[PDB]
């Protein structure tokens, strides 16, 4: 037996229902999440680390003059300074005064450091969704397997297929283009690979981790060497990926609504909670017992001793019955006002039994069914003395669920009366024409 | 739990409360004084005899 319906996307609070087939007692059906991971589909543009410009040893012409040229090399400079004469160690280098040529060379790669930290430019497109459901019924005991949210896809578990449906909405908390470093993501812009302003972000760029090719400009310019020493002196603007670092906005995994965690290996974002998921769940017929199995339950009478308006199992009503004989079925309310913490319970004969409940309604009026047996049961609640609690709310909130006795009342009469008063004063013109044209006849 | 009241200046007379927190069982409260003390606070000036 097929049971299709629909359900609101969180982790911790299970869906409860009960199947309802001719012929046959009904069965408890329980789905529990336990991650829901959103897989957008990524890939890689370039990284990004702290460069390191290497100076290569400069020639000393001694009478004479060169020229450079353009070696193939990121963001590589050149220039020739005249009339030099340096000094070394023991002497003087060059003979010729006032007429020598220091060459200078410059050039920029990037440092031995970009293979432990370094940040991974990616263009998010959307991907797939999967999650984890948690399977029982009837008397089979919890079991869980991977499944795939979309359209299509049967997932078997158990004994029975169930297909997971999509997701009601398609928002995703990743940008366009994400950027990762480390641990954590980020929404951040790029230069994509033709631009860098040198220091910024994107002052060099290479399409991967091992590239031979490398983007880098870093706004490198050669000085003259001064008072006759051999040193090759340069001037650049500095790192753009470490103010990056400093001047840095918070992470993606502090930011995200809905409590969404992102992970990274696969670049999930695990247990978001928006939207809805329908399920269709075929239940096999080896579960399935017929009406003369079950026993028949009369006489029920159900009375709330104590109700608490908080999320916890705040609310404990006994209810006596009178079973045919002794057995094990399950209960259910059906109704949204209150949640039921146990399943199955233990019959005899003329019993009664205590359940557990959770409501938010300041008198709560759900009714429940055993062994296909409905008895409503109604009560007042109190509010609760805490203020803050570390877990979140087992039942839901509703339009009219804060609406007491007293107050409902009180509307009663502001449109009850008033509108009922308008009533009065329609039809005192509806008679005055009445008693006016029996004056002419 | 914390329960708040107000019990009257008697000495031998117990104040007799019942606690009631919800989802438990409620829990009998005795309070009673023994004594009762008022201390001024004195600085001598001069004796006499």
């Amino acid at each position: 037996y097929e049971h299709t319906a629909v359900m609101p996307n969180k982790v911790g609070i299970p869906y409860k229902a009960l199947v309802e087939r001719p012929g046959y007692a009904p069965v408890h059906l329980q789905i529990q999440l336990v991650n829901t991971r959103i897989i957008p589909s990524t890939n890689l543009e370039y990284i990004t680390c702290k460069y390191k410009t290497k100076v290569p040893s400069p020639v000393v012409k001694c009478c004479g003059a060169t020229q450079c040229t353009s070696k193939p090399h990121p963001d590589y400079q050149c220039q020739v300074f005249s009339g030099v004469y340096p000094f070394m160690w023991g002497g003087a280098y060059c003979f010729c005064d006032t007429e020598n040529t220091q060459m200078s060379e410059a050039y920029v790669e990037r440092s031995e450091e970009c293979s432990i930290d370094h940040a991974k430019a990616y263009k998010v497109h959307t991907g797939t969704v999967q999650a984890m459901v948690n399977i029982t019924y009837g008397s089979v005991s919890w079991r869980s397997a991977d499944v795939y949210v979309n359209g299509e896809t049967p997932a078997k578990i158990g004994d029975a297929k169930l297909i997971i449906g999509p997701l009601s909405s398609a928002w995703s908390p990743f940008d366009n283009k994400v950027v990762v470093y480390g641990h954590e993501v980020y929404n951040y812009d790029f230069p994509e690979y033709g631009t860098g302003k040198a220091g910024s972000f994107g002052d060099l760029q290479s399409r991967t981790s091992t590239s031979n090719d490398l983007y880098a400009n870093t706004n490198l310019k050669l000085q003259r060497p001064q008072a006759g020493i051999v040193h090759t002196p340069f001037t650049q603007v500095p790192s753009g990926f470490e103010r990056w670092k400093k001047d840095k906005g918070a992470p993606l995994n502090d930011v995200a609504p809905f409590g969404c965690s992102i992970a990274l290996e696969p670049l999930r974002a695990e247990n978001c909670a928006v939207g809805s998921i329908p399920i269709s769940i075929d239940i096999p017929d080896a579960a399935f017992t017929r009406i003369s199995e079950t026993p028949t339950v009369s006489d029920l009478e159900c009375k709330i001793t104590e109700c608490t308006y908080a999320f916890d199992f705040g609310g404990i009503a006994t209810v006596a019955y009178k079973s045919s004989k002794a057995g094990n079925c399950p209960i259910h309310s059906p109704s949204g006002v209150a949640v039921i913490k146990e399943n199955d319970v233990t019959l005899a004969e003329s019993g009664s039994f205590t359940f557990h409940f959770s409501t938010a309604n300041i008198h709560p009026a759900f009714k429940l069914q055993v062994c296909t047996s409905a008895v409503t049961c109604k009560g007042d609640c109190k509010p609760p003395k805490d203020h803050i609690v570390d877990y979140p709310a087992q039942h839901t909130e509703s339009f009219t669920s804060a609406i007491s006795a007293t107050a409902w009342s009180w509307i009663k009469v502001l449109v009850g009366g008033t509108s009922a008063f308008i009533v009065l004063g329609l039809i005192a013109t509806a008679v005055v024409a009445l008693v006016l044209f029996f004056h002419r006849h």
